[PDB]
């Protein structure tokens, strides 16, 4: 049990914390493995260690921002979410500046998102405004975040399955896409697509550099 083990574990773990501790996670690495004169053998390490930050910080920021969208609520889901979001228009004041969407959509539907300001997580009400936006332009797509997927809703409200690389085009799309929707309600916004990463995934990245420290 060397004493820098117990140092790149404790930095990996509180770079988990937080999206500013992803952030300096591979800084913090790189001055322990210097401090141990442990570079350029540990390189891959590094490396492994600053897309572990990239990933980690999408995850957080999507799983601290949770959505509060209607799944199954539907009836007359498209006029309403319409109507909250010409409201939410007009309420646009006190939005940050560099606004950003991220949002991955899985081959199995499931969907991830992200808003973020600056590189910092978007919170309170500008976040209720931006969910509420995002619902809106859902809405009239005839589509709803339902399980953690992607779904089409019927009038009546019956879900079917979306096809992904569809709902991916769609969003990147000039004049159906969100940053459009957006703009047109007076958000100016990046939207930039990112791949979705199932948790098996990001459990094996973490599992490659923890055993890269244990070894």
């Amino acid at each position: 049990s060397n004493a820098t083990r117990d140092a790149l574990l404790k930095a990996m773990q509180v770079g988990e914390t937080s999206i500013e501790a992803a952030e300096y996670m591979a800084t913090r690495f790189e001055q322990i493995l210097t401090k141990a004169k442990l570079l350029p053998e540990c390189n891959d390490m590094l490396e492994k260690i600053k897309e572990y930050a990239q990933f980690v910080k999408f995850k957080l920021l999507s799983s601290a921002q949770v959505w509060s969208g209607q799944e199954r609520p539907t009836s007359d889901y498209q006029n309403t979410q319409e109507n909250k979001a010409e409201f939410l228009a007009s309420h646009l004041e006190g939005l940050p500046s560099g606004l950003k969407l991220e949002v991955a959509i899985g081959d199995d539907a499931k969907i991830l998102r992200g808003f973020s300001s600056n590189g910092k997580m978007v919170e309170g009400d500008q976040l209720k405004t931006m969910d509420g936006l995002l619902e809106g332009w859902l809405a009239k797509n005839s589509l709803a975040i339902s399980g953690g997927a992607v779904v089409k809703i019927d009038n009546t409200g019956n879900q079917t399955k979306v096809d992904p690389q569809e709902i991916r085009q769609l969003i990147n799309d000039s004049e159906k896409g969100v940053a459009k929707y957006f703009a047109d309600k007076g958000v100016g916004m990046e939207v930039a697509q990112r791949t979705y990463q199932e948790p098996k995934a990001l459990e094996t990245k973490r599992e490659e550099i923890r055993q890269e420290i244990e070894s």
